[PDB]
Parts: structure tokens; sequence; C-alpha cells
């Protein structure tokens, strides 16, 4: 058998390209949907790209070439979207619009269609106009803030976390539009833009600078390595001293509560320190994690795959043979994986087109 | 007043914290109802942080019931009250529930249209997974730290919460494909959603990368500050920067040209601007449609023109907060309400 899936029967247009747009509607193929990618002649730019980007992304999709220039494709792009339920755009404002392919001119002639539409900034006023990519909406929504290079230029984090976040915030979005649509009959139009999930990610520090305005919980040298241990809990404080060979410091003045660990923190660095010259990093979580307490290595990427914790949470599914990473979330009546490739550029033109 | 998707829909909220409550704030925005269960005392996340930070923004238009959960009277109490929902949600220890009667089999039992929701930060799946977790712990195990050179030689960690929020996401996500699975094809499913799976969807573009074993876009120096500049915009940049080269280095020349001279690609670039101010630099730049921006610190992104053209902020009685990201045009997927005082509601569902 293969079971049932929340979404087996419906069709979305993927118009989208890169990594968030894809993400999205991969989400929806896990969950059952036929994902009909809409490219340009030739494919999309990811296909091209590190000889990679685009196979993670799009297991499981039908493809369709068509020049969105031409008034031929364009009547193909309308009638293909008469039988859509759901539609994905990832363009600039007003380009799908100019195309003749905008929301309007689809929910007139198809009152049942929801449209998604997914931008860097939002197309609401001058300032959100422009085009983005992961790396400058994170910069600009302040991602950068608090951490230091020796350099002195800002961090950038290596990994594409506003564009995958986007890319699951887009599929909440379809899949609450699509329940809106079956139990009240609205298609509704979505909008998820990257600067919103961004600032969402770091909403509780960005709050505490709109309203007129944890030790330990840190990374801690050891002999070889550094080890991750948050232990700030009441309980949690008091083991960690034990374990660490020091007890004088659970009660002792300057440490004794939280407020003045978190002030005094430097002087806790210190002394934590000293104490975990003792033994290595793997050594110290080992023994940490026995007892309860929350305590890893700060793991590389080339780590982490070979862990046994990647491992026993079924990370990886092979595909028919690479290796990728699957979706999140899980489920019990099916399996939100897909095992499929994904399709050629334009393969499935003469089925719909 | 219009109809929200999930209007007549009621949820169990037993999350704490930010992950799980941000999960049920979604739901909520989204018109579902609500209902917190928390411990007698209170969630205890309103004692931690006046404003009650990581406890107002993410537990608006909800409902409180205060339980002790431990005594027989509260658990025929939450039995009584799971029947009357639609979703539950969990952020317990992975064996917490069904030690205390609510587990998803005796919940289910009683309820076929019970979704029952479960969020942990590993998983659960094995001894590895049988560990307490933190957004901090998550993230720094799920490889997060890698690639980022610090001052001290430490390890870098990210100082917001990423893991948290974006694992509500993933929640709220999992949680709309149950709903809509029991709504078309009549199940009620188990839906699990761990911390650490999500933490490394967010990577697995690089951790793809080790799977399988056989630019130009950075930060860059100005005149005042630094700039973020992200074919074309190859020649325009170099064009409007006030320097010929495109080929003219050769070690510009093709985009694959910065292996090995990526370092030496940012100096001149550095010197060519510190010709102005970096505001200036990312003014020219974004009039000729470049992809730029200053790397704004927390502080100067609320006092943005742009984080106020998207309407980011609500006020609920004032004190701010950061709505949900998604937007919809046939309602408004916010709530102006309150969060609700510890027991508020204990009269009406017990």
């Amino acid at each position: 058998s293969n079971p049932a899936k929340p979404l087996d029967g419906f069709r979305v247009l993927d118009f989208t390209q890169n990594v968030a747009g894809p993400l999205a509607g991969q989400v929806l193929v896990d969950l059952g949907a036929e994902v009909i990618k809409v490219e340009a002649p030739g494919g999309e730019a990811a296909r091209q790209i590190t000889s990679t980007y685009f196979l993670p992304n799009n297991r499981g999709k039908k493809s369709v070439t068509v020049d969105l220039t031409t008034e031929q494709a364009k009547q193909q792009m309308l009638r293909l979207a008469d039988t859509a339920d759901v539609v994905l755009e990832a363009f600039r404002p007003g380009t799908m619009e100019k195309l003749g392919l905008g929301p309007d001119d689809l929910r007139s002639r198809n009152p049942n269609l929801i449209y998604a539409r997914l931008t860097a900034y939002g197309g609401n006023g001058p300032h959100g106009s422009r085009p983005g990519i992961d790396l400058v909406v994170a910069a600009e929504a302040g991602m950068t803030t608090g951490m230091p290079t020796p350099e002195g230029k800002p961090q950038i984090i290596p990994f594409q976390l506003v564009d995958n976040a986007s890319g699951h915030v887009l599929a909440q979005a379809v899949l609450a539009a699509l329940l809106h649509r079956e139990r009240n009959g609205v298609a509704d139009v979505v909008q998820v833009a990257m600067y919103d999930v961004a600032v969402g990610l770091q909403a509780n520090q960005l709050m505490m600078h709109l309203n007129r305005a944890t030790q330990p919980s840190d990374a801690f040298r050891t002999a070889d390595g550094y080890i991750v241990i948050s232990a700030y809990v009441p309980k949690h404080w008091q083991k960690l001293c034990y374990l660490i060979g020091r007890p004088d410091l659970v009660e002792d003045q300057r440490f004794a509560e939280q407020r003045s660990r978190s002030i005094n923190y430097a002087e806790l660095t210190a002394e934590l320190e000293l104490a975990l010259a003792s033994k290595t990093a793997t050594e110290w979580v080992q023994l940490l994690q026995a007892n309860g307490l929350m305590a890893c290595l700060a793991h590389t990427w080339k780590q982490v795959v070979d862990t046994p914790l990647f491992a026993e949470n079924d990370l990886t599914l092979e595909v028919g043979t690479i290796t990728v990473i699957r979706t999140p979330a899980r489920y019990a009546s099916f399996r939100a994986v897909v095992t499929d490739p994904p399709p050629t550029a334009g393969e499935h033109n003469a089925v719909f087109l």
C-alpha cells in the first residue's frame, strides 16, 4: 500500500526558483500534493549551479518549460492555472502581473485558486520594492548583531537560515489557506516575506528595543577543546558544581543565584574553566550527559552527519544513488518522505501542455 | 469580523517556553481556540522575565488553565477536556505524558478526532535522543557553530533563538497538515517535531556537502562601516565602484576566480569603498538595482523605515510585540488581546 497523504489530489503551480520557494513546494510534495514546476526553457538556474542546490528541494515534482514572454505560453499557463489549487510565485512584485499571470488575472478566471507569493522584503511600499537573497536579508534584519569577528567584520552565518525558515513558513501559510478554502470556501491570497520571517526568528532580541529600551549557558574551555554547557537551573547548577569538583561554588557568595551568576560571569567562566582543565571535552560531555545535564560538543558539519544522533533520527534518505536530508515534520499515518527523483526540465511538457 | 481558517478548532497547549507556545500563537492568529495547561503557580516563563519576555508575545489570545498534573483530579479534568479538543500540543519529556495518563494512546482511544502533536529537543528515537535540550545546546550540537571564526577561538554562538522559532513554525505547519489530513482523509494523526531535526534542515545545504563524499556575496569594508554587497552585477559593481576591472585584473574575471583571490578581491573593493560613507555606498548600489545593505544591529532594525513599512508590530495591553510573519488577504492573522492570567479560564473548562 501507499497510504493516503493529506494533500493527495491537490495540484500546485510552482513558479519559484532557488531555495526558499522550492522548499515550500517540496514540503507540499512530501505531504502528497502534485507540484508542477514552471521553469524557463533550459531549466531553473539552480539545476546548473554547482554541477547540488537543486536536488534536495525538487524531488517528486513535475516540470514544464515555458517562455513567459510568449503569448502562447502565457495562454498555456492560463489554462494550466485553471486546474490548479495553489500557485507559488517568488518573483519580484509586479513581474507576475506584468506577465499577465498576476493574482487578479488568475483569481478572476479561477475563483478557487490560492495565490501564494514569496518576496525578500514584501511588496509594501518603496523600501520593500527591492530584490534579495538569504545573505542580504539576514544582514538587514540584524542577524549579525552581537557577534564579534577577529577583523571586526560582521559575522555572516554560513547557512541559509532565512531561506530555509521562510520555505517552511510559506508551506504553513499554504496549508492554512487550503484549510481556509476547505472550511470557509475562501481562496485566499497569501504573502510571506523573507524579512518578516527573519525578524520573527530574532523576535525576542528585537522585543528588548521595542518598549522604550542565563548563567551558565555558554561554551567553555577544557583540556582539549570546547564544551557547551547549559545548566543555570537551580537543581542543575548545583549538580554541575558537584560534578566538576567544586562544591564551594554551589552556595558561595557571587554565584549563588542566577542574577549574581549572570552579572558576575567572567569570574564564573574562570572558575569553571579552571575546573574543566581536568578532563577533555568529550570526557566532560559523557560525564554530564549521564547525570542529566545539558552538554554537548560544538560539532562541525562534517562531524554532525557521522554522529549516532543523526543516524537515530533517520534524517537522510537515498534517491535512486544520492543521499539527501528529509523535512523535519514527521507523521504516524504516512511517511512525509518521497523517493522519486527530480523532474528533468520540461519533462512533463505535453502532459500539461 | 470575518471567518478565519481555524475557527471552531480547540487545542490543548501543554507546551512551555518559546517553540511550542509560538506554535500555539500561530494557531491563535489563524483563529483556533487555544487553551494552555499550566502549572498551579503558572507557566513560570511569566516569572522568568518590567515585561515578561518570552511569555507575553507568544501567548496572546489564549486561555489558561491551572492544574496539578500529578493528582488524579487533574488527570480526569484533562481527560474530559481532551475530548472536546481537536489538537493537543506537548513539549514534555519523551515519556512523561504516558506516565501521566495523557499519552497519545490514552487520549486518542477516547477521542478519534484528536490530533496529538509532540515537540522534542532530539526526537526520543533512541538512547542518544533520550536527553533534555535547550535552544543553545541543540543549535551547537546540530553544527550551527561551524565556519564562524571568533576572536577568542571559542565557538561562535548565535545570540538569538533561531532553532526555537523555526521549530515553532514547523510544528505549526505540521499541525496544519494533520488537520487537513483529518479533514480530507478522516485520519487523526500523531505528529512529531524534533528541534534537532529542524536545526539540521536549516543547514541542509551545507550538510549535503558532507553526505556524499567523492560568491561573490559578503560583507565588505567602506569609508565608514561595512556594506553587505551580494554577471551584470559584477560589471555594474565595478563600473559603479569607479573601477574598470571586470576582467581587467583577470583575477576578478569569471565568478569562479574568487578561489584564491577572494581575500584579495575584497581589498581593492575596500580601497574603492573608502571613497564615501557606507550609507552612501548602499544608496548608490540600491539605485542601480544592486543587492546591498547595512549590517543593522537589533536597535537599528526597529527604527528602520523598512520595519515600519511592513507592519511588524502590534500593541497589546501597552506593550509592543512582533506579529507572526505570514499574511492573508481574507483576514488579518493578528489578535489584539492579551495573554490570559494564570487559571483565568479554570471555571469555564474544568
